[PDB]
């Protein structure tokens, strides 16, 4: 299945200004893990997808293959039809942290 819809050009080093890490986590919200209560290949954008104090903490993008637990709650603006206003808790495990650069930065 060779196609590749999305475009990526991330290197193989640590986290950078606006990168994208690969993390797997499992957590609950009000004491009960909802939909996203469990993620394996969670592609986080370091400084793109409103990296909140929670993700910006553990999922810094410095420990490729780490296992940590952080809190996460999405603001009133980050209301995505999938996880909008998700005030929950997660236990994540960092992995592939590279330097993604979709938009041309001049």
């Amino acid at each position: 299945g060779s196609h590749m819809q999305a475009t990526w050009k991330e290197k193989d080093g640590a986290v950078e200004a606006e990168d994208r890490v690969t993390i797997d986590f499992t957590g609950s919200v009000d004491g009960e893990e909802f939909e996203g209560g469990k993620a394996s290949d969670f592609v986080l954008a370091m400084g793109q997808g409103r990296m909140i104090p929670g993700f910006e903490d553990g999922i810094k993008g410095h420990k490729a293959g780490e296992e940590f637990t952080i809190d996460v709650t999405f603001p009133e603006e980050y209301h995505a039809e999938n996880l909008k206003g998700k005030a929950a808790k997660f236990a994540i495990n960092l992995k592939k942290v590279e330097e993604r650069e979709l938009p041309e930065l001049t």
